[PDB]
């Protein structure tokens, strides 16, 4: 069947709003990027951090997201020629205002009746709550995903997620799914050239890849914001700009190189997805730093990496109505197997 | 199929649990009270109006309201020696602890994946949210299930919940249900019998039946606390009883009447179905219906919430409309509420 996905992480930039097909396989049909207004956005964050009037001031937000998120909706069936009765269900992660597991909670919010109500179509959201309930952290999700997309009996893969930081699902033969953060992604090269060129991204690390790693610097990073590396950088003769953008790409090619090549060393394949793996100086270091391991864009396999992990919420639609476990007990640390989420149905039919 | 009933209303004395078992009829098999801890009531009324660290605090007291929920759904299905294998589904209204459709917005708590956790039972919840979505009042919700109950295209017929105080849902043939209050019900009888005697209420309403109605004061009080009461008492015990009683009995009938002449039937849920005394001049005082405790066709009045959210569940389950748009003010007919299955383990 075909399922929307939805999602809208912590940087607050946009929401995902992707298309899939569900068989054997998971192919992407469609895809859709919208951005956050300030407003919106502002008062998100106003919410991530304990404060007065909470219950109604996330009430009124979370109308506003929605109405996004089902504007959203809209315009990739539009593009489609598609009706929303063509949809299987709408997967919605929502939109996290605090997460807390030590103390067994976690919050996203995002009406998801309003959600089916606005769209017409059946949506299954509150995805983490149960692995909290049953133990776990709520999180990492995408890590099922990954099996379900690339685990086979015969090779041992990792698949790399490189937005700010990076993480890594380590699908390891008769073994579970090992999950853990590797390091920094893009957090400090957007930090980097944001301070310097007012962009908010280094395009195909063509910047980076202009100028020179300092290996002096290199060692200091290695031995993360901006007042964190200016502290560094104080240590140091004035650098080119561009080298110190050089120097930043290697910290990350590094720090993920040594964490995955420890943890896995017989690692055949790297599958490389989130906006990282555009980035094409990056990706060029990665695979110099791991020359055992084919290491390529998940995009080699079927799946667009700016994509999957919205992909990864619609999966957790249909596995919802199939009945199908949507956690990784080994990597949440839930007591085990669990279906996730809870389904707000349409209704239309009445 | 069997059904799990959850409800626990604003006044947080306690938890009702019933067990219904639903087929072309709806039945009752088991019920259960769970009384809340004073702790818990505490918490929960101070997050019903505006405070600090909302999110954190709702977070943690729905953990405990759960946890208690669960023990009431374990201890009702072991009274049964029934496993919970043989229950379809738990409807749980949660907890109310705002509520602003001005706003758009109905909040109750009450972790439903939780819930399902520690039941071992799919969970049908948040039942108020798509009315309110689609531009409803949230609330009623229970004239839903008098309609199902007792609705059909071709009678006149009340439904008559006497509690504190009194509402009724109107089915009159062909339309969608419509409800209203019917102002006072066992409000005064049990705040006089109280100051007098000590008693919560006037049991069958004997006290009231063993008085004579003085016409004086019942004029006065149709021209509501304990005070208000005392301020008409001075200008003039078991009297003032029955005229506390003819008070809603004639204010009940009179609203009734004028909504629905042609009244066949008033079905009477709510405590004071079961008073003998108040029933007696309800009928009186409509000759025309036939005035009869929701009991007399298999629905015990003391349990009409917990089982009108079973039925929800069932609703959901069935995909059938579970609201009462005339009621609520929605745009339409809609599916309330959302399912949190047991899955597997
Ligand atoms: N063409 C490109 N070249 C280099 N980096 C790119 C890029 N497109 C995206 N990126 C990087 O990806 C980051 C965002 O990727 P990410 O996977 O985290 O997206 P997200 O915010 O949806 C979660 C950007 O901040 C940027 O550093
Ligand atoms: N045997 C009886 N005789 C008379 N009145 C009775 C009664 N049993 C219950 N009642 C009345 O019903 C009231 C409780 O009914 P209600 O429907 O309001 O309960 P609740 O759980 O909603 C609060 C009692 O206070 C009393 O007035
Ligand atoms: C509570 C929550 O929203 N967690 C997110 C967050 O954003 C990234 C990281 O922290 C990850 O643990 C998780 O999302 C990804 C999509 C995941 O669930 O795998
Ligand atoms: C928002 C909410 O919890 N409403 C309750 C409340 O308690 C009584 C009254 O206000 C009624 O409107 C409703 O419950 C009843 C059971 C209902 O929904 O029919």
């Amino acid at each position: 069947p075909r399922y929307l996905g939805l999602m809208s992480g912590t940087s607050l930039d946009g929401m995902d709003i992707v298309l899939i097909e569900q068989g054997d396989r998971t192919t992407l049909l469609a895809s859709h990027y919208l951005p956050m207004p300030a407003g919106l956005r502002e008062d998100i964050l106003a919410l991530c951090v304990p404060g007065p009037d909470e219950i109604a001031r996330a009430a009124e937000v979370e109308q506003r997201w929605v109405a996004l998120a089902a504007q959203g909706v809209r315009e990739l069936l539009l593009q489609q020629q598609m009706s929303p009765d063509e949809v299987r269900a709408i997967g919605s992660h929502g939109q996290t205002i605090r997460h807390e597991p030590a103390r067994h909670f976690t919050v996203q919010i995002g009406n998801p009746a309003l959600l089916a109500e606005l769209t017409g179509i059946d949506v299954v959201a509150d995805f983490r709550r149960r692995d909290v309930a049953a133990g776990g952290q709520g999180a990492p999700l995408v890590p099922a995903f990954h099996q379900a997309l690339f685990g086979d009996d015969d090779t041992s893969r990792a698949v790399l997620n490189i937005g700010g930081f990076s993480n890594v699902s380590l699908l390891s033969p008769g073994k579970p799914v090992r999950g853990f953060d590797c390091g920094p992604g893009n957090v400090l090269m957007d930090a980097w050239i944001h301070h310097q060129r007012g962009e908010h991204f280094d395009r195909d690390g063509a910047w980076a890849a202009s100028g020179q790693v300092n290996h002096a610097l290199l060692a200091s990073l290695l031995a993360f914001n901006l007042p964190w590396l200016q502290e560094h950088l104080a240590r140091h003769p004035a650098l080119p700009a561009a080298d110190i953008q050089a120097t930043l790409l290697e910290l990350s090619a590094r720090s993920i190189s040594e964490s995955l090549l420890d943890a896995q060393p017989d690692c055949e394949e790297v599958l490389v997805c989130g906006g990282g793996a555009f980035n094409t100086a990056l990706m060029k270091r990665l695979a110099m730093l791991m020359p055992e391991a084919r290491v390529a864009s998940t995009d080699e396999y079927g799946i667009p990496p700016a994509w999957m992990e919205g992909m990864a919420f619609a999966w957790l639609a249909h596995r919802f109505l199939e009945r199908l476990p949507g956690n990784c007990p080994d990597v949440t640390g839930a007591l085990g197997p669990r279906t996730l989420g809870a389904l707000y149905p349409a209704g239309s039919h009445h």
